[PDB]
């Protein structure tokens, strides 16, 4: 074995804490997660679940004070990559937008929820490819081949799904699916379109009366539109779920050279 190659240097903050480490013999670089302890217990349990090319990958943990070693993504945060008012172009964002169907699917599959998607926990590494980061809100939502509905509130109000804000219990899935809407919306338009679903916020009540030629909807084009049109639907159970979304005239419409 090779001396010192278990040293890691933190370099620089990345996130308050996430430092930056770099191996002291190797110079190979990762992100190390910081916590000063169950809910983080949680949290390593389900990261060595996983293993797909869009989800941060887990490398190992030191108890010691717990020490999360974690996939570095030098690219940053996708939220840094909208701009204001404009949003980015649309060949980016539906990049952007497979890949994180690509890690909502692989996470589906194994039947954990992450619970949380937004701008901020979906991470670019230096080939801007996209991986979903922080699993600290994530549950299984089906083990042994049975589902768990939901009951536990929690994610962020403008990114979270109404049946949350209205009914006891709630399929997972669902969910997940409404917040990759806002985020998809969020990257078309540079703006979030409502503070939360509820019936009270003007904003919402405008969507459902399909007033599109107000914003955001209207700085968005016509097919991908028609896509958040069957994302954002109130009713979880017509909502469409993410095969379906496979099958959308946007998602499969060629617009970005390699
Ligand atoms: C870093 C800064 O981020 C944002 O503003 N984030 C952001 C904006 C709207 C929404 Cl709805 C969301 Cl979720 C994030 C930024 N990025 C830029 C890109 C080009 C020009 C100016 C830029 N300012």
């Amino acid at each position: 074995a090779v001396p010192f190659v278990e040293d890691w240097d933190l370099v620089q903050t990345l996130g308050e804490e996430v430092q930056l480490a770099v191996n002291r013999v190797t110079e190979e670089a990762v992100a190390v997660k910081i916590v000063d302890m169950e809910n983080i217990k949680k949290e390593i349990c389900i990261n060595k679940m996983l293993n797909h090319e869009n989800v941060v990958k887990f490398y190992g943990h030191r108890r010691e004070i717990q020490y999360l070693f974690l996939e570095y993504c030098s690219g940053g945060e996708l939220f840094d990559r909208i701009e204001p008012d404009i949003g980015m172009p649309e060949p980016d964002a539906q990049r952007f937008f497979h890949q994180l169907m690509a890690g909502v699917v692989y996470l589906h599959g194994i039947g954990i929820t992450h619970r949380d998607i937004k701008p901020e926990n979906l991470l670019l590494d230096e080939r801007d490819n996209l991986k979903i980061s922080d699993f600290g809100l994530a549950t299984v939502f089906r083990y042994n081949n049975r589902e768990r509905l939901l009951n536990k509130m929690c994610g962020t109000l403008p990114y979270v799904a109404p049946e949350l804000l209205k009914r006891r219990e709630f399929h997972a899935e669902p969910v997940d699916v409404w917040s990759c809407g806002i985020v998809l919306t969020a990257m078309l338009a540079g703006e979030l379109p409502w503070d939360q679903p509820s019936d009270s916020c003007q904003e919402y009540s405008d969507w459902k009366e399909k007033k599109t030629y107000l914003n955001p909807w209207k700085k968005i084009d016509s097919a991908p539109l028609a896509l958040l049109h069957k994302i954002l639907v109130e009713n979880p159970s017509a909502r469409i779920t993410i095969p379906d979304i496979k099958k959308d005239r946007w998602y499969n419409k060629p617009l970005k050279k390699g």
